[PDB]
């Protein structure tokens, strides 16, 4: 689909924040993965077997509530159409509040682990570093721009993204099928998944 449309941009969203194993699904594994990999970056590589219990148990609970919300042919794995189904039934038309806790509570994680200077807030330096994580790009000033539209004047002003504004423009991301909303820049310019 086109690169801004809610299709991608939910494609997208399964892709990089949840199908670590790259497998195309989400299943009990990439929630094994995730626990892992959290530790670990938590931990800048050293292992922490007590990080490692919480994260488990919270990727366990995440996998759980994803696959009571979004499991529609009941196989143990929650596929791309699957998990657009539960968008439709739990996000779209609603703000970030109302949003399920398994949709809400990954955000919390990725602000955290963005906002590398802890200032509670993602300014560009951070979103660029971001970018470059998901995607290639040859254009500083294609990564710019996409901030530039993703931000409002109050946002420039604060120095960046806070998170509750970074979840209000994730809610939007996941939810308006609007391709010129500025909300579609949250993860960097996209390309068809
Ligand atoms: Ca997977
Ligand atoms: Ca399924
Ligand atoms: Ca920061
Ligand atoms: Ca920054
Ligand atoms: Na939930």
């Amino acid at each position: 689909h086109m690169a801004y449309s809610w299709d991608n941009r939910v494609k997208y969203v399964v892709r990089y924040m949840y199908d670590i194993d790259n497998n195309g699904y989400l299943d009990k594994n990439d929630f094994e993965c995730l626990a892992l990999r959290n530790t670990l970056i938590e931990g800048r590589g050293e292992f922490n077997s007590d990080a490692y219990a919480n994260n488990q148990k919270i990727m366990s609970n995440l996998w759980n509530e994803i696959a009571e919300l979004a499991d529609f042919n009941k196989d143990g794995q929650v596929t791309v159409d699957e998990f657009k189904q539960a968008v439709k039934n739990l996000c779209c038309g609603k703000s970030f509040d109302g949003f399920p806790p398994c949709f809400k509570t990954v955000i919390g994680r990725l602000f955290k682990t963005i906002d590398i200077n802890g200032d509670g807030l993602v300014g560009v330096d951070e979103y660029r570093l971001d970018c470059i994580s998901r995607s290639a790009f040859s254009s500083v000033k294609e990564i710019d721009d996409a901030y530039a539209k993703l931000c409002t004047d109050d946002d420039k002003k604060a120095g960046g993204i806070s998170l509750n504004r970074y979840q209000e423009l994730y809610a939007q991301f996941i939810s308006n099928p609007d391709e010129k909303c500025n909300a579609v820049y949250l993860f960097g310019p996209l390309k068809e998944v």
